[PDB]
């Protein structure tokens, strides 16, 4: 309630630090190839198992409200990093703890934690600069499989399947991931404009092999309203029999006398028509039919909303497609012709929508997969023998996917944690304005060493020996903690996307340096 | 979120292992011929009695949340096995515990439990290979009765009755199991298309013995809409009296003037018609009536899309059936004529439908029972003197049924637990990549011995003596724990379907090897 | 007996390790020049402040009986180290924790912790060997002041004053330490055989300057009984006036007519006698008079067994001393003649006495100072403005004293912690018999780095960076943590006695390696 309780200084700082340290200690066991999993109790079902830092971090709230404040801030950093990049979460967590501890310890009476924060931010800017300098953009699609396999915790089959899918769909094409029933992974590739609606009548079937309606060089008619008996349908058929092409009709429904005309002209004078229901869900179907309209080139009849009526059609009011296949369950349209400019406009609209949409009514992606399917889309059906396994593997696959996209879009840099280690000399050539800022730069200078020593510590080895051996060693070499020895990093394939290394550090330092500024904490009473 | 509490390392591992060990210890007493039952309190009724591993596992949740985590994972194993195979449950449980214990014990600081998991999974693949090598596909229907009787815990009458039903319905036909009212088991066989709806009026009755309407060489009319209509019924009767054959009419209802015409023409000019309500209800009736349509050859009237109206019928638009019997409660149609291609097509559709997501798609099985082999379904009415007896017995019968199907569809292999024991040499010829994987292969190597040693331990004998005596002995011989001595296994009838032995091991290792990877556990506070 | 409760495996190991880690964490803040003090509540008085590892360790018992078991064992190592060497205590604790942690972590199912102990002990033998190779025996008395000053936490005045006392009393002479009343330190040196008893009569005084009785080349008479004379004194006076030497008389008392004869012969015909009461009291006084007997030569009169009577004295039954000074409060005897063999036998007797006997009846040391005063003894009156200051400082002085003695008697080796670091290559050339022993040697190999990394960590610097920089650097150079930079170690004065470095490690590894062998813990119920 309204009643509250407050705490002052290094005592409260030590409590919040206890919370930070607890959550970080829980998260940090997952890090690297020799990292380990964390089980989390689920309220309704069987427990989650995960190696994902952020999903561990969000799962931990604390009874002690101050420790819970620390915990909430650390899961804030891990969540921000997962949102902005999709990997690098554990790294962001251990970094955030390091900045928070090294920050808290250096505070005194004469010290000015805000200015120290300023120094830290100077140092992180200076670091990401040198990171971008270090970045070398991806070229060979072997590097893709490397980034994927490393982000998937050494599963080569994952990074292989991601590499081939990314080849067959394109580096900025659509790849999505979902559960299999198969015990193994599967790559499915869809081409066209597929949606889960089938012919209204069996009588439309043409091949008898598969029981499909198969057409080529066809037109498409798009109706936002039902087409019942009105014979607003017939001109669309006269115009169709005119140009001797097959016709597909997509509508809210097609029934009454209209359908009877359709399967009479189909069954008696082998006319080539098929009719299918609009993909259909209330207001969503309008957006879908407008999508298929824009893709296939042409316009939707019926509206709210303006109105083009079905009685007055012209050949430029239809749609035009290279091929079409329909079954009892689903309809696929292929090589539809329209303005590519306008379709890229449409995709640019839906992506810019999706990005600002706050809402997990994810059909907006279901839209985006469709109109982008004229390049292709890949479905990643993940296997395994049990649901918890499937959720683990899928977490890792999604991580590797986001990592590969970050790699192609920004760059790749050394793995292990070496990429941050090499940035220390850039800090050595800084010019601090005052003691506080110098403390900040020192904090970052120590903090950069952390991820690599942590990956080594999880391996069971003397991590800080390994860090210093790496620093003494040349720029191209680092520590392979899985193989347990030093190697050329890029040659052995140990590499991290630059975007993730950037975002982990920037977010972690960003919230932790603010945390270190605290002098008074105010919390609700139990 | 909710306040939480976390635990680190071998302490938490020891707690989860306490839970696993408790649940496994409860489940494992049921194993084998000398196994024993477990009573489970029911909230509302008299207590359950069972020998089923999975039903034991599902019944046990634990107050200690960590132990409950272990327990939940083990019941996940037993449930996955029961879903995927239907018998191998106790085995999957004891296997899962063995992998979990032997896993947990071998972890240290330098160890890499993920890599150990990889080694374990390697070992399971290598084992299942040799299992498939060992598999000999079923041939004689004596072997059917053998797998059934062993899966039914030695009840010969069960495997006899299952053998009879499977003979008289076919190896991939439909057998179902239900309560008797009789003190003994009964095999009933239904032929045709039975459903639980009766004549609307008594006046339709023809036999006076049984009070049935009995027809042969009859026509059938299928209406999705009600027929209360004035004379939208009549042409359908004129066409029937024309070809002098009996007519059955199935509709949402027949109730208005139509019915009056029906029983006037019935009572005054003894025409052979009966009318019955559609099987019901709602959207289900559509699928059922289309099923009976497709089976009897012909089409459904009323609204689908293309509407065929009741006023315009033709003889090829009805249905044609070898025989029909109807009473007050149920209607059976027999030897209906239609394209067998189209009906097998339909069954192929419903099985691929039902594939997702039975909870609860129970009526999809009620459809498949109707539309599958219009010459072939079996009901297994199990007897006994009390409900608890009936339920235990029915659990065993369902187990034996699933076992017989797994045997017919994949194969049979040695019983006792010997089939897994013989796979050990295949592990002996493996080539582990590192120490961790070697630990994994060792874990599986120890774990394979468990089921046989457990079946012997339940017998009251020195199970691990028996295991080693078996291993020293030849491939064809194993331990008959009921008879208390060694015998040729296949000759004496002790055999297990390969599918269950495969799935138990695969699921158990699949979840337990993941469990062993845990380093931190996070649970809700009480 | 008492109801009890037992715990199994890594759970109990983690509990005991929690206790160890708590106590070690408390002790370890004291380490090195930048180390810090620990306040301990006293039950009766004002709280202790200390930098002494062992005194911190002894103060911490724990409510949780298992954690208390760990704590008890760690204070056991620290106490053993303090007893056997007198410094190196914090070091023994941090080593013990390192061996205990690294030990516990490496345990698994296949592991054999006793054999691991064997490997650890092998490693400790091998390291102390190389330590003895590194040792260079002390030479210049500058090195003394260096060892003292470093062991006194950088107080140069302490090591100066210790150097002075050790010069003027000898390297194996007696130095003792006690509270000053002065605000500054004082070195007092006593020569002779001093004790706190004065002339019975003022009339004995001869010098009038100071009011002392001063004699040279004198005789001494020792009587265990009172002398209220039967004129058992007169032959002893005739024998003294005969050989014209002064006579000092030490007795239980000098009384009655004896004293009258004494100060009559004193005030008249100026005879040179003095008489003083025995040092006292009771049975202690017997041992003291026999001590002075053996030192000054001659024999003690009165009843022991064989009774030597005062009536029959001979000059070889008296005693012979170079000088004597007595005042109202105390008596000092100087350059007493007797068998030096017999004197060293006597001190060797008293040390072997005190060493086995433990009532804090400290007079056995008061004996040792007396009979060893003919080399000399130094009292170290420590100053300060408050009792707590005096006690902390005195702790440090006693530490430096014991350290200087260990340095003189065994040797000196590199400070910082470098001396243990340089021994790692000696471990690198070992030949382990099996995996367990190899684990042990690895444990010691990691543990050797600890003291230096801890001294650096207390400084606020990246200790494990510093360790590796030191290892990369030459043998003669290490890290001056007070000055905050690398230096030649021996040149800068940072050096540790070899005995303490040996004993800390030997004790710590000795108990901790045994601790790691535990599988079951048994404790009393609260
Ligand atoms: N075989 C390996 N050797 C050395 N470093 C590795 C290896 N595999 C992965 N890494 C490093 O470990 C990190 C992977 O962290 P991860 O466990 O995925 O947590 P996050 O979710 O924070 O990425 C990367 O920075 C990568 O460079
Ligand atoms: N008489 C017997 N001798 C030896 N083994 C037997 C005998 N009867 C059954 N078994 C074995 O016991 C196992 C049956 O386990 P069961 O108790 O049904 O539990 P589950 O639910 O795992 O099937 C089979 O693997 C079978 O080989
Ligand atoms: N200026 C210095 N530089 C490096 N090491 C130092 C310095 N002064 C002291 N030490 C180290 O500190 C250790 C003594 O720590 P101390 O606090 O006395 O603990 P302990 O009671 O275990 O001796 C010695 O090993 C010595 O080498
Ligand atoms: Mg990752
Ligand atoms: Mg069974
Ligand atoms: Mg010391």
């Amino acid at each position: 309630g309204s009643a509250k309780d407050v705490k002052f200084g290094a005592d409260a700082r030590a409590l919040m630090l206890q919370g930070v340290d607890l959550l970080a200690d829980a998260v940090a066991v997952t890090m690297g190839p020799k990292g380990r999993t964390v089980i989390i109790e689920q309220s309704w079902g069987s427990p989650k198992v995960t190696k994902d830092g952020v999903t561990v971090a969000k799962s931990i709230d604390l009874k002690d409200k101050y420790k819970n404040i620390g915990a909430k801030l650390v899961q804030d950093v891990a969540n921000n990093t997962n949102e902005e990049a999709g990997d690098g979460t554990t790294t962001a967590t251990v970094l955030a703890r390091s900045i928070a501890k090294e920050g808290f310890e250096k505070i005194s009476k004469g010290a000015n934690p805000v200015e120290i924060r300023r120094g830290v931010m100077l140092a992180v800017d200076a670091v990401i600069a040198e990171l971008k300098k270090q970045s070398k953009p991806v070229t060979t699609p072997e590097e893709i499989a490397q980034v994927a396999t490393i982000s998937a915790n050494g599963d080569k089959e994952i990074g292989n399947i991601i590499s081939d899918a990314m080849k067959k769909v394109g580096r900025k094409g659509v790849i999505t991931v979902k559960d299999g029933k198969t015990l193994n992974d599967e790559l499915e590739i869809i081409e066209g404009m597929k949606f889960d609606r089938g012919y209204i009548s069996p009588y439309f079937i043409n091949t008898s092999k598969g029981q499909k309606c198969e057409f080529q060089d066809a037109y498409v008619l798009l109706s936002e309203k039902k087409i019942s008996s009105i014979q607003s349908i017939v001109p669309a058929l006269e115009i169709a029999n005119a140009h001797r092409k097959p016709l597909v009709i997509i509508a809210e429904d097609v029934d009454g006398e209209a359908l009877s005309t359709l399967v009479l002209n189909r069954l008696k004078v082998g006319l080539q028509v098929v009719a299918v229901k609009a993909p259909g869900f209330g207001d969503n179907r309008k957006n879908q039919l407008k999508d298929m309209a824009i893709a296939t080139g042409g316009a939707v009849f019926g509206e709210e909303g303006l109105t083009l009526n079905l009685e007055d059609v012209q050949p430029h009011d239809l749609g035009k497609v290279g091929k079409v296949i329909v079954t009892k369950d689903d309809a696929m349209l292929l090589k539809g012709k329209g303005d590519k400019a306008q379709i890229e406009k449409r995709i640019q609209e839906i992506i810019e929508q999706l990005d600002v949409t706050t809402s997990e009514y994810e059909k907006e992606k279901l839209n985006e997969r469709l109109a982008k399917l004229s390049d292709g889309v890949a479905v990643l059906k993940v296997g395994g023998t049990s649901d918890v396994e499937v959720n683990e593997k899928k977490d890792r696959v999604t991580d590797a996917l986001n990592a590969t996209r970050a790699a192609v879009e920004e760059g790749i840099v050394l793995g292990g944690g070496c990429a941050l280690l090499r940035c220390i000399p850039a800090l050595d050539s800084l010019t601090p304005a005052n003691e506080d800022q110098k403390i900040g730069i020192e904090i970052i200078k120590r903090t950069l060493k952390i991820p690599a020593m942590t990956i080594a510590k999880n391996a069971g080895v003397e991590g800080s020996l390994i860090v210093e051996k790496i620093m003494q060693s040349s720029s191209e070499v680092g520590y392979d903690a899985m193989a347990g020895d030093f190697v050329n990093m890029v040659e052995k394939g140990i590499i991290d996307p630059t975007k993730v290394v950037r975002t982990a550090l920037l977010d972690a330092a960003g919230v932790a340096s603010l945390l270190t500024t605290a002098e008074v904490v105010v919390t609700e009473i139990p």
